[PDB]
């Protein structure tokens, strides 16, 4: 098929060799390392933008989109120039560019489905801090908007461990702060290469609007018995958010809107949102003035929500809550719920609601990337995480925004505030007390041994018969296993996904390697569960009624001994 066109000024495309690095294979989400790796390490950033550009079919990339966003941190605009240049050089159609690269991830995840983009790369290290010391991440996107699954992990790695040149246009200059169409002709391109430069929150607003009933909670949030609300940002993506959907669309007052200026170092804060580290937000909330409040990591997928006096709602039970209340939400009522989904360590409060729902609810690996089949092959409609994530399969993503706006249309359908919808909740389906201990970087030999050991004595073919007591608790040993997940839609196998001790009184232990590390340092999270049907013992400290079994886990660990710590470096 013949053409003839013209060309003004175009853009040299350059061929640059290289030598392949080693260690650049994803984690549970994304390539993450310290900023000064992709600044300052000869073509660690373009090797690493060329394996992920070539893990797309050739003829699949000719005139395809990608979506490119950020979370604000600093050199995310750097990477995005680099980005552009590369996916010009490498025969890209289309680019779309968040607005000053800001880009959350469920809007990224929103926008590839919306435009059938081929996938999309997000700069973001998610509740890792940043600036030049902090540290910087890659997350790639598949064209159903989620994670990129193990099999395109594993082709991006074995292209970055042989990669030896790239391509890249470096005179392109790419202008992010004006709304619009750029257009650049290229050399040896026929069409000319097109970015568009678009609204950060425009068309996530707009599936928003579809799936919740905005004139009832803007009635929540309006008139004189309003809801008093405080959503902090961490200085994070989730800033203009914030003010276009609940302070703008939603009517919520400006003061409302705490730390929503996107900032390349958050502020100088960690933007993680737990008790631990959201502590401006904790602190307003203790003051008694708000029966809100809300706090999103630096990418928008993560939600802390916190009723008054700061009452903590788990991040467990936050997705059993909702799993029982989505009768409230226009969305569900229209389309049915098709299934639940958590992650094996999340606690089994939401296993309680999908058995009295008559509901199915699987029990993936952690992350975020196995909920995407259970979606897409309409097993499942509502996962979360106990790592402060909750979804639907409005995405393909953890979405912390909309966690709020379905508490919001919860409360006000029930006429509840959070506090009593938790309480409530308990009282019918009993309580799922749950924690998790970080032992934060820790020797990465130091946690191999101890995992290793740890897998013999609880596969040992006698340990179902054992029973352990502290204090006057004892737990008898029910099952114990290595967890696997062998995917039901595209058969992926995942091994080795915690060591799960399943106590037969209604407990549970769950030991696990984090797999979302920057530097050398290992990370071990250690959850307890225990379930407590009593309504009457539905107010202790959770940190006492799990007492015993965080005993018993950290003595058959041996955790402190081997890594010379004293405790866990966060509790949640
Ligand atoms: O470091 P980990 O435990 O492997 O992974 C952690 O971050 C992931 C990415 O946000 C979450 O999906 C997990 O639930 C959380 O535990
Ligand atoms: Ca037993
Ligand atoms: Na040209
Ligand atoms: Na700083
Ligand atoms: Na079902
Ligand atoms: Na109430
Ligand atoms: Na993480
Ligand atoms: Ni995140």
């Amino acid at each position: 098929l013949y053409f003839q066109s013209m060309e003004t000024n175009p853009i040299p495309v350059v061929t640059v060799q290289t030598t392949p690095f080693d260690d650049q294979k994803p984690g549970t989400n994304g390539l993450r390392k310290k900023t000064t790796v992709f600044e300052s390490k000869k073509n660690y950033l373009q090797n690493y933008i060329q394996s992920v550009l070539s893990s797309i079919d050739l003829r699949d990339r000719q005139g395809c989109t990608m979506v490119v966003g950020s979370d604000g941190r600093y050199f995310s605009r750097t990477a995005i120039e680099v980005i552009v240049q590369m996916a010009a050089a490498n025969g890209i159609g289309r680019l779309v560019i968040g607005h000053n690269g800001i880009l959350s991830t469920p809007a990224v995840s929103c926008i590839i489905r919306k435009i059938k983009a081929i996938g999309g790369i997000i700069l973001t290290a998610s509740r890792n801090p940043g600036g030049p010391n902090g540290d910087f991440g890659i997350k790639f996107n598949v064209a159903n908007g989620g994670p990129a699954p193990d099999t395109v992990i594993d082709k991006i790695h074995q292209v970055s461990r042989t990669l030896e040149e790239y391509a890249i246009c470096p005179d392109m200059r790419i202008d992010l702060s004006r709304l619009g169409r750029q257009d650049f002709d290229l050399e040896n391109k026929f069409k000319p290469f097109r970015v568009e430069i678009v609204d950060s929150v425009e068309v996530y607003l707009n599936l928003l609007r579809g799936i919740f009933d905005f004139n009832a909670i803007k009635g929540l949030l309006t008139g004189p018995d309003q809801l008093k609300m405080r959503v902090d940002a961490m200085s994070g993506v989730m800033g203009p958010y914030v003010r276009r959907i609940l302070c703008d669309e939603l009517g919520a007052p400006a003061n409302s809107a705490v730390n929503c200026v996107p900032l390349e170092d958050f502020g100088g804060h960690y933007p993680d949102p737990n008790l631990t580290y959201a502590t401006g937000l904790v602190d307003a909330m203790k003051g008694g003035e708000f029966g809100f409040g809300a706090a999103f990591d630096a990418d928008g997928d993560r939600c802390m929500i916190l009723g008054q006096n700061a009452f903590f709602v788990n991040p467990s039970d936050s997705l059993a809550v909702v799993a029982a209340n989505l009768s409230c939400i226009p969305y569900f009522r229209q389309v049915g719920v098709r299934g639940f989904a958590r992650s094996m360590p999340t606690s089994t409060a939401i296993d309680r609601v999908a058995k009295a729902m008559k509901v199915a609810v699987y029990e993936t690996p952690a992350g975020w990337r196995f909920f995407g089949n259970l979606m897409d092959s309409g097993r499942c409609s509502f996962c979360g995480e106990e790592s402060f994530g909750m979804g639907s399969d409005h995405i393909r993503e953890k979405d912390g925004l909309w966690t709020v706006l379905v508490w919001l249309s919860i409360m006000a359908a029930r006429k509840q505030g959070v506090e009593d919808i938790v309480r409530d909740h308990w009282t019918k389906l009993g309580r799922n007390y749950f924690c998790r201990f970080d032992y934060e970087a820790i020797d990465p030999r130091a946690a191999f041994y101890l995992m290793k050991d740890l897998e013999a004595v609880i596969s040992d073919k006698a340990f179902c018969s054992q029973k352990f007591a502290v204090g006057n608790s004892v737990y008898s040993v029910e099952k114990a296993d290595n967890f696997e997940y062998i995917d039901p839609v595209d058969g992926t196998v995942a091994r080795n996904q915690g060591l799960r001790i399943i106590f037969s009184e209604s407990s549970r232990l769950i030991f696990r390697l984090s797999g979302t590390g920057v530097g050398v340092g290992a990370t071990i999270r250690i959850y307890a569960e225990s379930f407590e049907r009593d309504p009457e013992r539905h107010n202790r400290e959770p940190q006492v009624v799990l007492g015993p079994l965080i005993a018993i886990a950290l003595k058959i660990s041996d955790i402190h001994e081997r890594t010379g710590r004293r405790g866990p470096t966060v509790i949640t």
